């Protein structure tokens, strides 16, 4: 698929008209792995969203970047980043989302420690939403922390589609090496025909994110960490004898090896881990405007 091919795509499937109609002070706030993150105020209203602009030259699997368009534009899930429109603005493609004042996860994990009640609700709401992906055929295949995102209240919702893909009964699994290395499945790492499994084995490094602060092998560098991820067995927590035996249980049901015999979503939602979930306002504390 060439440049123009990949804009005139992308022309078809975004709404028309440009942004710049109905938006004003944009203001960027961030930035992702190719483009970058405003917010903006909508005229009419002058609700607040969040806008990212994708610079279409910098995009590796273009391909991936229409699929998320496509997939996720109506998607409707309490637990899932709600995306409002798309356009094509020359060489760039902004897509205007809900706004989420609580930042990513990321940042909670790396500067504080989350009780259980707190993991067993991040879990939840992401296999709530996982769950209902996965029974459509559509596979997150980016599972982490920064992928995480919450609402004021402390609700959970899943973002960052980019790499996502579709399979169904005609074509049952994928084979595109996508993702982020550490929290890359190790049959996806293999290359070998792969399902919506992977994405509960990234959910199982996300757990230890939350549990040690940072995945497996993060002290070594992506390509040397698939390796390992590859060839070694299930990697292991640091912080192992700070965990409940309920949480080792879950834990011991995501990070499975073997795809097959791994835990799938809708079958870790009854796991007596999830049921010590705490309510949203639990998640509040752990933002950074209101951590001590
Ligand atoms: C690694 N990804 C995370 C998700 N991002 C998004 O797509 N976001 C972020 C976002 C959104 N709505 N509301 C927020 N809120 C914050 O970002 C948000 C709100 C409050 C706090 C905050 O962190 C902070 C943490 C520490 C210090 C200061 C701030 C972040 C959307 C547009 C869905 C990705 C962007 C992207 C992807 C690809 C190409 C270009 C851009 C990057």
């Amino acid at each position: 698929m060439s440049h123009e091919q990949f804009r005139a795509a992308l022309q078809l499937v975004v709404d028309p008209g440009d942004p710049r109609s109905y938006l004003d002070n944009f203001i960027k706030i961030g930035e992702g792995s190719t483009g970058i993150v405003c917010i903006a105020t909508v005229r009419s209203s002058g609700k607040l969203v969040a806008v990212k602009k994708m610079d279409l030259r910098k995009q590796q699997r273009r391909e991936l970047l229409f699929n998320e368009v496509v997939i996720m534009r109506d998607y409707q899930h309490e637990n899932v980043v709600e995306m409002y429109n798309s356009y094509l603005v020359g060489d760039e493609l902004w897509v205007v989302m809900e706004f989420l004042e609580g930042g990513a996860l990321t940042d909670i994990v790396t500067h504080t420690r989350m009780n259980e009640e707190q993991i067993a609700a991040v879990c939840l709401a992401v296999l709530q939403a996982l769950s209902v992906l996965h029974a459509q055929g559509v596979i997150h295949r980016d599972i982490k922390s920064d992928s995480i995102l919450l609402t004021h209240d402390g609700r959970v919702k899943l973002s960052d589609f980019g790499f996502c893909a579709q399979v169904s009964k005609e074509v049952p699994r994928r084979k595109s090496l996508v993702g982020t290395p550490y929290w890359m499945a190790p049959e996806l790492i293999s290359r070998l025909p792969y399902g919506p499994e992977v994405d509960i084995w990234s959910l199982g490094i996300m757990v230890i994110e939350m549990v040690d602060g940072e995945p497996p092998y993060f002290n070594e560098p992506p390509l040397k960490a698939m390796k390992m991820i590859r060839d070694n067995l299930p990697p292991r927590l640091k912080n192992l004898h700070k965990v409940s035996p309920s949480l080792k249980g879950f834990l011991d049901r995501l990070l499975v090896r073997d795809p097959a015999q791994r835990a799938t979503a809708a079958e870790l939602l009854k796991h007596p881990f999830l049921a010590k979930a705490g309510p949203p306002a639990s998640i509040v504390p752990l933002m950074r405007q209101n951590r001590t």
